[PDB]
């Protein structure tokens, strides 16, 4: 419970290995290793439903829009992004039907507010994808009025159950630190996230 972490390591490993593909051109390989690493850390039911879906996370070495599939989302504002002067040209990842990652922006602040690009991108994947938006949820939904809030960005993540449910995702798989300061704060999630990974 502990002592045996090696092994879900490297299956997790092994199932990401089957997910993640990585970019042409040049980039820091030892950062997008550290990516794939950290996306370890993700219950492998959850990883192995996607890999069934023909999900692939993207890693890439340049601005997202950049991309031929993002295109379209040149010039465009997020949700809640109103007033910034900020498009999705600026913006590093994005996750859903598809996940894109910028490499070398995983830290909370490097263009996006998540406590870690990679593990907020990819729960959005696994809320649509693997659980068929349980974000939507009626039972989500009570959670969300409830605890909504308590993860800060009280205007955003407060108002977007997708982004709360994301972003709960990610304190909880992200390390130690982060999955107690969950369990703390929103303790509801919580349960909710450890009795779905049941
Ligand atoms: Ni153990
Ligand atoms: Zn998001």
């Amino acid at each position: 419970g502990s002592h045996m972490d090696s092994t879900t390591i490297q299956q997790n490993k092994d199932t990401l290995s089957q997910i993640v593909v990585f970019p042409t051109g040049n980039y820091d390989k030892n950062e997008a290793n550290a990516m794939v690493n950290r996306l370890a850390n993700i219950d492998g039911k959850y990883l192995n439903a996607l890999k069934q879906n023909n999900l692939k996370i993207k890693l890439l070495s340049g601005k997202l829009t950049d991309e031929k599939e993002y295109a379209y989302l040149k010039g465009v504002v997020p949700k809640g992004w109103e007033g910034t002067g900020k498009t999705w040209d600026d913006v590093p990842g994005l996750g859903g039907s598809t996940v894109a990652l910028r490499i070398g922006f995983s830290n909370k602040g490097k263009g996006h507010d998540a406590i870690n690009l990679e593990l907020h991108e990819t729960a959005h994947a696994i809320d649509h994808i693997v659980l068929n938006d349980i974000s939507k949820s009626a039972q989500f939904k009570q959670i969300f009025a409830k605890e909504g809030r308590s993860l800060g960005n009280v205007n955003y993540l407060g108002v977007y159950p997708a982004e709360f449910f994301a972003e709960s995702f990610a304190y909880y798989y992200l390390n130690q630190d982060t999955n107690s300061k969950l369990k703390s704060a929103c303790p509801q999630t919580y349960s909710f996230l450890q009795n779905l990974a049941k």
